């Protein structure tokens, strides 16, 4: 098919993601990204259907902003669990996302040098407060995230059923 030009903007990205279409080549097996931004997911569909390597995006299943994406070989298979996205409730407010945002990239109070690709979307309007993240790292968050600020939070998992517009 015909997609968008790239921009040289682009390049740094698409270097990384024809790393992980090698990969995929490699392997003959999925390989599942980091957390990657709207653009960020666009740019790699496209490599995929060049290379043509299946694509799925985490936010075919959840809407988000932030996603992660599985490439991988035809005999496969996704299911929602193959993102190692876990969904996590805030208890005890933040009350901001800014607030939230800052405390999870450092911080030290509550520890937390927490690089933006372990994490997608923090969820927010209110007074209630959830993040989205990869599983992977489930611990760092729940014993690292116990204050933000000032006021003491617990991290919980919730099922996306429950997840904040």
């Amino acid at each position: 098919g015909i997609y968008q030009h790239f921009s040289i903007e682009d390049r740094p990205f698409l270097d990384k993601g024809m790393e992980w279409i090698k990969k995929v080549e490699d392997s003959y097996a999925p390989f599942l990204t980091p957390f990657i931004n709207p653009h960020q997911e666009k740019l790699l569909k496209i490599l995929a259907k060049t290379y043509g390597l299946a694509c799925s995006s985490s936010g075919e299943f959840v809407s988000s902003e932030y996603v992660r994406v599985l490439l991988y070989p035809d005999y496969f298979q996704p299911e929602f669990s193959d993102f190692e996205i876990s969904l996590q409730e805030i208890v005890y407010s933040n009350k901001f996302e800014y607030l939230t945002h800052a405390k999870i990239l450092g911080t030290v109070i509550n520890q937390l040098g927490i690089e933006r690709k372990l994490f997608g979307d923090i969820l927010v309007d209110e007074e209630r407060a959830q993040i989205m993240i990869n599983q992977q790292f489930l611990l760092l968050f729940q014993d690292g995230l116990k204050k933000i600020g000032r006021i003491p939070v617990s991290l919980e998992e919730r099922p996306f059923t429950e997840k904040i517009d």
